[PDB]
């Protein structure tokens, strides 16, 4: 459910689930946390580019209706962990990385993205965190935003719950460069090439300091996350 | 000294000091947690809105030759606790809450608002926190903005002490919405039936979630203030 | 290494390393340092103004050529050096301003961050280049971390760009930016402004502003030393 292809050092993992708009589905998301384990430990691999390809979005992100229907506290446990493993899956990779956004980042999606060094998307992508207009929590999300784009700019787009085009992303930082979609792919391998080119044992050792209280906040949000519906279910369920 | 009013499910609260500025005298705090208690222990309610009324200020904020009187060890506290719990029974709203933000919102009025869910103002208004231009500790201030938007912009902003107008509090990521003094209760009343329509447990369970951090931060900020006091 | 020149209640330190770009030498450290802690403990300072002086870099930092070559007690020195640079500029409780011309890169970007205010020249430049050149930078994401936030941090020590005045504007990195010539007196000018405030209520609200980053600079210490080894 990923292609994996080279651009000398870089390693670019195009998502390639069945539907065009990348959901996150249980076998999209170990496509890509095995892919990433293996550009991280390929020695050849020096930086790491993210797409959902040409014509498709980067994540639509885990499905909502699957999500409310689920019937066991554990359920959604075994799905808060998925999602979590996810994210820490990226942030865990020492060698630079790069998420190209074209079409939708939506919910998981834009978390996803939000979990690499940095970001380009195309002139005509979305990034959305509707989760709360469609009756979904929104706990994880907003852990994630508010860590890295503070308090205020998260609580201004969870409850929100807009679609976010690339000026908007510009202007809440939430993207480091925007490009045409022809041109996106290329713009990012690039990027990925100068990151590349930093040394790598400065990088690497500067990316784990980096990236630690962002592991430990995920970690901390894995256990609050599961909390509230370990509670609802002991309710409903006696 | 607020009035109540309902639009539907949207609880509309608007502060009644006998001063059109709605000063944070202890009678304005007593009535307005008690007003927000009953909006969040009221069913019928699922969001609500904070308005300083029509050619009024939101408040601008505490008496402030009183905290310079304010003098005795028992009372600077009793008042660091009050301003605390003002912001924490605005934080445990289990609802949507949204600021409605016209004239002048300064200092407590300042980091009053900053408490919300959203925060509408109008192009008219302004936010200042002067309280080091004017002799007053603005470690309390410092915390929350400290919080809510980051070091470096509470640094420019506790520093300087400026009025900000509509424009430099957009830039500052102050508010969600600039309208007109005649149309800002409405847009506040209509974003609030917009957070209304969201499912209410996942709202409630997320807001809880958001918010704790916040909460711990005040009562650190409580105990931090009150041990420099004493 | 520096001079010490008052504007009435403004002390004004002028960073007179040798070099014109101002690198942070074990004695350009000590010299700035001391010179701060005099400002702290003088009655009849009320603000504080660093400047590279004119013509000269704010700071180009320390030498990345030897930090590449330093054993242990060298490089946990090194750190503390850095460190307590720092913390020596958030422990004054007076206001503290810097005026930013030519460079602020690495070390005195850094360095710039500890102040209350800063002013930059509309022709001087901020850098964080350290991992282009395969410097850590672990020190300097923690404080950008904190200043600015996460997102803002990666960007900027991921990219290792040259940040002229109107890229800093849109970081708001800093507070002000002016014509070289005019940089020092819009300086000056701030710290009077802010020495105008009331001293006691100003000193009791910085150093609860100023705990959690010295507290962060602390844990960087800490966490930069139990790496290294």
């Amino acid at each position: 459910m990923v292609f994996e292809e080279n651009s000398d050092e870089v390693r670019v993992i195009t998502l390639d689930h069945p539907n065009k708009h990348n959901p996150f589905s249980r076998t999209l998301e170990t496509s890509v946390k095995d892919a990433l384990a293996r550009a991280n430990a390929d020695d050849s691999v020096r930086a790491v580019v993210v797409y959902g390809g040409a014509e498709r979005s980067f994540s639509a992100g885990g499905d909502f209706n699957e999500v409310k229907q689920l019937s066991r506290s554990e359920d959604i446990e075994e799905w808060i962990d998925r999602v979590i493993d996810l994210y820490q899956a990226v942030l865990n990779v020492n060698k630079p990385t790069i998420a190209a956004v074209d079409g939708y980042a939506i919910g998981m999606g834009f978390q996803f993205a939000l979990m690499f060094d940095q970001r380009l998307m195309a002139s005509t992508a979305n990034f959305v965190m509707p989760e709360l207009k469609h009756g979904i929590g929104c706990s994880v999300g907003a852990a994630i935003l508010g860590f890295t784009h503070g308090f205020s700019t998260m609580q201004e787009i969870i409850y929100q719950c807009q679609s976010l085009d690339a000026p908007r992303c510009v202007d809440y930082r939430l993207v480091n460069q925007v490009v045409e979609s022809s041109a996106l792919l290329d713009a990012a391998i690039t990027q990925a090439h100068v990151m590349a080119s930093y040394p790598a044992s400065a990088f690497i050792n500067t990316k784990r300091a980096v990236n630690k209280p962002f592991i430990h906040l995920l970690e901390q949000t894995r256990d609050a996350s599961k909390a509230v519906h370990k509670a609802a279910f002991q309710a409903r369920d006696a």
